[PDB]
C-alpha cells in the first residue's frame, strides 16, 4: 500500500504525486511496475546526476534532490513507457471524491 | 560519467575531489550510498513530471529523505554528506 509508505498523492510540495488507485493499492506487484521501475536512478546515479541539498527544520534534518533523467527516445518501448509515466503523474486528479 | 560539479540546473553538485576520481571505488562510498532511495521510495517519495524540449523527452524529480535521529552514526554521516555537497566550491 504505497500510500500508507509514503503518504496520499497530492499537490502539496511535501506529497508525492506519482501513481494511479491500481499502483497505490498494488505496490511493486502491480503489473508494469518493473517497466516503471528501470528509470529509478541506482545510487551511482542518484548522487552523479541529482542536486543535493541539506536542511535542518523542526521536525529533523532533510536530503534535499532534484534532477532530470532523459528517456532513450532510440528505445523501441519509449512510446508505451512516456504514456505509462504520463498515466500515473498526477494521477490522483481523477480520482472520485471522498464527499 | 556525470559531468563536471557546478551551481547549473543541469550539473551535479555533489563530490569532492576524491569521490569525482574514485567513483564507487571511494573509501567511505557504501556509507554515501545507503541515502540513495530505493526505486520504490523514488516513486513513493518524489514529485514526479515529464517536460519535453528539443533536446527530448525529460523525467523530472524532487523530493527530501528525512535522516535518522536514532542512528548511532547520525553525526558522522551529516559530516560525511555536508563535506560532499558544494564540495566543489572549496576546489582552489
Amino acid at each position: 500500500n504505497v500510500t500508507q509508505a509514503f503518504g496520499r498523492r497530492g499537490p502539496e510540495q511535501t506529497q508525492g504525486n506519482f501513481g494511479d488507485q491500481e499502483l497505490i493499492r498494488q505496490g511493486t506487484d502491480y503489473k508494469h511496475w518493473p517497466q516503471i521501475a528501470q528509470f529509478a536512478p541506482s545510487a551511482s546515479a542518484f548522487f552523479g546526476m541529482s542536486r543535493i541539498g541539506m536542511e535542518v527544520t523542526p521536525s529533523g534534518t532533510w536530503l534535499t534532490y532534484t534532477g532530470a533523467i532523459k528517456l532513450d527516445d532510440k528505445d523501441p518501448n519509449f512510446k508505451d513507457q512516456v504514456i505509462l509515466l504520463n498515466k500515473h503523474i498526477d494521477a490522483y486528479k481523477t480520482f472520485p471524491p471522498t464527499e
